[PDB]
Order: C-alpha cells, then structure tokens, then sequence
RNA sequence: GCUGGGUAGCCAAGUGCGGAGCGGAUAACUGCUGAAAGCAUCUAAGUAGUAAGCCCACCCCAAGAUGAGUGCUCUCCUAU
C-alpha cells in the first residue's frame, strides 16, 4: 500500500549501479557514497530503466522502512549526478558572511567572528557578504551544516533579524507591545 | 616571684599554590534526512548540536586485586 514505494525509481542518465554484497555502489560523476541495507529488503534490478524494491510481510517494515529506503536512492543518485542545495538569508546591521579560504567568517556581532570550518567534500557558494547558499552531494549532510549557521541566531519575532531560510515564513510580532 | 625582650620548633592574623579540557557519553531542548499516512512529522533506520549533573582526565592511596599483576637485579654452601 506505500503510494510512494509503488511509485518506480527514476534512473536518470549516467547512473553508475554496483553491489558490495548487501549495499547498493552510488558512485555518479562527482564522487562517491553509501547506502546498507537489511536481509528483508532486496532492492531489485528489473532490465527495463525502472527500479522497485521488496517487501517481506512479517513486520510492518513493508509499510514503514520503504519510505525510507525507495527514496534513499532516488536522492542518493540524484545527489552525486547533481546535488541538493539550501539557502540561507542574514539580515539585520553588520552582518557579513565572508570567506576567507577554507574556514567561512560569519561576523554576526557577538565579539570575535564565528568560524564555521567547511567540513571534508562539501563546498558553499556564497551570494554576497549579506546571502548564502550551500551546494552538495546528498540531503542529509548538507542539511545539517546547513542547519549549524541557522542555529547560532534563529529568525527572531520582532525584525526578522539574525538567519532566514529563504523558503520559510517567520513570523513578526508585534514589537515594543505595540 | 613579677615584668621586658626573644633563635630553633610549633603556630596563624603571615607566605606560596590550587579550582584548569575544542575529551566522552547523556538530561530537558533545538535539529537534519525521512516514511507509516503521495502531504506533514527530531524517529520507527541513521545522524548533529547540546548542562556546576554522569564517566575519563587533576591529586593522594592501592596486587590481602587469594583475580595476590609486571619489570630489573642478587642468592642457592653444609655442621656450617
């Protein structure tokens, strides 16, 4: 019954599929990664572009785990070939998001600036000093560096002032009780 | 006997020193990716921040730790 696992697996072109036994080899054109998985789920190859994945009634995995898993691989792949992005908007006085080589210098105000270390593979592109934007591979590890540069300050209620993701709605209170 | 001084020792009111870690796992909490439930959702897979609290680290003891550990070195002649 899962409406998204009976959905197929868009493969688009230039997908490099392998196994390492158990896990299935995403390795595209810019890199490489990798994805376990368990003895109830074989993910089958069926010679016609598709993929779609098994279940194995005993446990309700079959309901749940291919949420998961059949859309693992469709951003999986899609993230080497490529890459999921997330976008950041500073506003507010003197907020600058400069980089200087390896390290960013965000210089939010709090006394020294706040050097978030750009970590192993990923890179960031960076709009202005006032805007960010971090390219990648996969959803996950960007999300989470993404993420570290929204948590030192959150959208705040009454200018909108610190951090911003640019999709998202923060509200604005009323400011001074007024 | 009563006073006035006082080296060493012992004493403080005197002199030194101390409380430090970008180390680990967590609690409330904030998240990322993400279904069940085409959407959403910090969680069911996975994972990140994250406390004078908990564990290593500091300092003293410690193999009676009968589970008696490990290393280096010395000694085994006779009435002595």
């Amino acid at each position: 019954e899962s409406r998204i696992g009976k959905q197929p697996i868009t493969v688009p072109a230039n997908v490099a599929i392998a196994m390492e036994g158990q896990d299935l080899k995403v390795k595209g054109p810019l890199g490489e990664l990798s994805i376990t998985y368990p003895r109830e789920v074989l993910v089958e190859k069926q010679e016609s572009g598709f993929l779609r994945v098994r279940k194995a009634v005993e446990t309700r995995r079959a309901n749940q785990m291919h949420g998961l898993f059949r859309t693992l691989t469709d951003n999986m792949v899609v993230g080497v070939s490529k890459g999921f992005e997330k976008k950041l908007q500073l506003v507010g006085v003197g907020y600058r998001a400069t980089v200087e080589g390896k390290d960013l210098i965000l210089s939010l105000g709090f006394s020294h600036p706040v050097r978030m270390a750009i970590p192993d593979e990923l890179q960031v592109k960076v709009e202005e000093n006032t805007k960010v934007t971090v390219s990648g591979r996969d959803k996950s590890v960007v999300g989470q560096f993404a993420a570290t540069i929204r948590s030192w300050r959150p959208p705040e209620p009454y200018k909108g002032k610190g951090v911003r993701y640019v999709d998202e709605v923060v509200r604005r209170k009323e400011g001074k009780a007024g």
